């Protein structure tokens, strides 16, 4: 059995999905209509950094991880699963055939539009450190307005919260071993409670859509269980101010009797993520 894994925000990179444009002329100019610029020009050309800046990055990886996506059909058996990390989940739920591209593309740019327009605390990515070594030095320090944004491997987590927290933790994490603590360039404090005005607000928009079952199932962020066909609209809606339990959904796929993990999108970052996974179970 095989599972494709659709990449999310930070895995974007100029001169992504070139051959593809190419490749799915009708579906370049579809995206165009719905998003009012020229999607292969922000890709290949990034003008002004724009790739960088979430209201653009999440369509031009929705596109780009749903023509993958289509090359891989045409070219080799379907997937038993679909997986998608944030951002990837779009693209995962087109795959399944819950929504058409347009519709899909809709929604990411809101997303985008919600995510961008965000205010208030930060982000850290640490590398080296479970889950159990994070909450205790959490706990540690004092940082009671930070919490677990991204479970992303065995030594992979996203924290979230209070900037000023934030910023002050570095320095415990790296004496207590973390590899690297890198703060993020974002809005605001993803993953967490405090994103339920945006999550609230995404889910009224999504009430204005009409969405068909999935053809093949796709494991949510939320639960790292697969998607029940009238839950669409919680899974999308509350992933932005939930952990992304990607970790947890990989170790669910394996215990299904998945023994393949393709990556379907540009780039390697869940590739990398699924090497430590695998390795640790
Ligand atoms: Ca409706």
């Amino acid at each position: 059995m095989k599972a494709y894994m659709f990449p999310g925000q930070g895995s974007q990179a100029k001169g992504m999905g070139r051959a593809l444009f190419d490749a799915f002329p009708a579906l370049t100019a579809r995206a165009d209509g719905v998003l009012g610029y020229s999607i292969r020009a922000l890709c290949q050309d990034d003008p002004d950094q724009r790739l960088s800046q979430t209201q653009f990055t999440q369509p031009a990886l929705y596109v780009v991880n749903a023509l993958s996506y289509l090359k891989r059909r045409e070219e080799e058996a379907p997937p038993d699963f679909l997986a998608g990390h944030s951002l990837g989940e779009f693209s995962a739920l087109f795959a399944a055939g819950v929504f058409d591209f347009e519709t899909g593309l809709a929604l990411v740019k809101k997303r985008g539009e919600l995510m961008g327009d965000a205010r208030g605390g930060g982000m850290a990515a640490v590398i080296g450190l479970d889950e159990e070594r994070v909450r205790e030095l959490l706990d540690q320090n004092g940082a009671t307005a930070v919490d677990i944004a991204n479970l992303n491997s065995p030594s992979q987590v996203v924290i979230s919260g209070a900037k000023d927290e934030i910023a002050r933790l570095q320095v415990p994490f790296e004496a207590a071993g973390a590899k690297k603590y890198t703060v993020l360039r974002v809005s605001a404090a993803f993953h967490s409670r405090f994103m339920r005005p945006a999550m609230v607000e995404f889910g009224r928009f999504l009430e204005g859509y009409d969405f068909a079952p999935p053809k093949i199932p796709v494991i949510s962020n939320v639960t790292a269980r697969p998607c029940k066909a009238d839950g669409i609209r919680a899974a999308l809606s509350e992933q932005i101010a939930s952990p992304v339990r990607w970790c947890e959904s990989i170790r669910y796929l394996m215990g299904r009797g998945v023994e393949e993990f393709v990556e379907c999108g540009h780039g390697i970052v869940l590739t990398g993520l699924y090497a430590q996974i695998r390795r640790d179970a």
